[PDB]
């Protein structure tokens, strides 16, 4: 295992993210990634590996640009990426959100992956928020994006004009508007984080630019 900076090609990202995981594993978010490597965030085969176990626990970068969804240019996350086969215990967890940031205060888009869910097995999820609201006044849109993929695949998140896409492997799986979600702390985040599940999810990177 190495430094995931010691792989060039993830140093655009790096420069404008930085590293968020549990307060009982590190004091603060890691800004600064030359030789830095942990058991959550390594690089192995060239890619960039995150790995946390435990429900709400997470290791994933929080890209650093803040924006809104009125965005003239687009703003945009791409990724490429393996889900390895999940632990047994495993159920639920996020590998790449479109996160609300201090105003915004909750997602308004999770890419997840489910063990099982009812709308499936080994099942991949896009869920984008029609509100910020908590508990049972929450609104959401649920689109099943298909089976994880066995190996590497491509996904790609573009928001722009108030409309928010998802493209996996070049098919457009979501397009919606989302225009009525005014909040201007938006950011995207990229790696692994626990929903539900005891065991260690890993989420393995191979690429991951932003624009
Ligand atoms: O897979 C299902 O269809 C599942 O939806 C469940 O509620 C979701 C809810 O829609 C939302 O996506 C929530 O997302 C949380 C996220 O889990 C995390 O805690 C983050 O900090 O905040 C997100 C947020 O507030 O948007 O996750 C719920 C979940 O537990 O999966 C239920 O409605 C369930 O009945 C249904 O099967």
């Amino acid at each position: 295992r190495r430094p995931p900076w010691d792989i060039a090609r993830f140093r655009p990202a790096l420069r404008v993210a930085k590293l968020q995981a549990p307060d009982s594993v590190q004091r603060k978010d890691v800004r600064s990634f030359p030789n830095f490597q942990a058991d959550h965030f390594y690089s192995e085969n060239r890619d960039m590996v995150f790995v946390m176990g435990g429900d709400s626990q997470r290791s994933e970068l929080r890209f650093l640009d803040e924006w809104s969804v009125r965005t003239s240019s687009t703003r945009r996350m791409v990724g490429v990426l393996t889900l390895p086969t999940p632990l047994r215990g495993m159920k639920h967890f996020t590998w790449m959100q479109v996160a609300g940031g201090s105003k915004g205060k909750k997602p308004l888009l999770r890419l997840s992956w489910h063990d099982k869910r009812e709308q499936l097995r080994n099942t991949m999820l896009a869920t984008v928020r029609l509100n910020n609201k908590s508990g049972d006044a929450g609104r959401f849109k649920k689109i099943v994006l298909g089976t994880r993929p066995s190996g590497r695949f491509v996904a790609d998140v573009r928001v722009e004009r108030s409309r928010l896409t998802v493209r996996l492997n070049g098919r457009k799986l979501v397009d919606e508007d989302v225009g009525y979600w005014t909040y201007s702390t938006n950011y995207f985040k990229a790696g692994v984080y626990v929903q539900e599940g005891s065991p260690d999810a890993r989420v393995v990177f191979h690429g991951l630019t932003v624009s």
